[PDB]
């Protein structure tokens, strides 16, 4: 019932050394996260680009520590206009992007600050916080609508450059991605409608589940554990955080990580190495 994240593999399949280290983490709140010393572990990872989801904090109410991160001086936030402590995503980068835009260009789905998109010389990075279908699946329909707006949106960006999607995509693709498949098929995150919406995304915007791509058979690898009953302690989790990317980027895929032990949230960070 235990999992050990293999060592960082920092070379491409052609022996090309990694040049980019992208780190994605669902902070469950910037302030609750800072307090748990998550901004600590980040300094150690020293990524090139750091995507954060569920910042629970507008861009104007940013903590002083953040702007004062060591290398990530090109920050970009996206929070719900008249809300707080709800959703929110950020994309800090050591290098300044070519262009940055927010949302997926579809009025109904750009109301909750969930997507940030940054274009870089060789590719376009897109961080996201897919909307949870909530308890009682009361937002399942909206989710099914979002899934499509996003899938379609992604395919367009894809037709311009190779694509990379870092983020909490609220869904455990296969039974191996969650500790309790047999009993969550009716709960947000593992419903047919969602699971088979993730698959159809990988299949339509030529996208690969970087982790499962490299580690087709590793189980118990999760990125989320409910604070309820120390689920993390017993490793009863869900792999909801991903790094999906264009098939034309596999040649540059070095490794895709799952920082199982970094604390600071109810999600463990996940890192990605690419040789560009
Ligand atoms: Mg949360």
């Amino acid at each position: 019932a235990l999992y050990e994240d293999p060592p960082d593999q920092k070379t491409s399949p052609s022996g090309k050394p990694a040049t980019l280290k992208i780190c994605s983490w669902n902070v469950d709140g910037l302030r609750a996260w800072i307090k748990k010393k998550g901004l600590d572990w980040v300094k150690e990872e020293a990524p090139d680009i750091l995507c954060l989801q569920e910042t629970k904090c507008s861009e104007n109410k940013l903590p002083a520590e953040l702007q004062e991160l060591p290398g990530l001086s090109h920050q970009y936030w996206s929070a719900p206009s008249d809300k707080e402590g709800y959703s929110g995503v950020g994309l800090l980068s050591r290098q300044c992007p070519l262009k940055v835009s927010y949302g997926i260009g579809d009025e109904e789905h750009d109301q909750e600050g969930r997507v940030i998109v940054a274009e870089f010389d060789s590719f376009v990075l897109v961080t996201a916080y897919v909307p949870n279908a909530g308890r009682g699946l009361v937002r399942l329909e909206y989710r099914q609508r979002w899934d499509e707006a996003f899938r379609k949106f992604l395919k367009g960006l894809a037709s311009r450059k190779p694509l990379v999607l870092c983020g909490d995509l609220n869904v455990a693709h296969e039974e191996i991605d969650l500790r309790n498949p047999k009993g969550n098929k009716k709960n947000a995150g593992f419903t047919p409608q969602e699971r088979q919406g993730f698959g159809e995304l990988l299949q339509a915007v030529p996208l690969a589940d970087s982790f499962r791509h490299l580690y087709p058979n590793t189980p118990y690898a999760y990125t989320f554990w409910t604070y309820m009953m120390n689920a993390r302690s017993k490793n009863v989790g869900w792999r909801l955080d991903y790094f999906l990317l264009s098939h034309s980027l596999l040649p540059a895929l070095c490794d895709s990580k799952i920082r199982s032990k970094a604390l600071g949230s109810d999600h463990c960070p996940i890192t990605l190495y690419l040789a560009l």
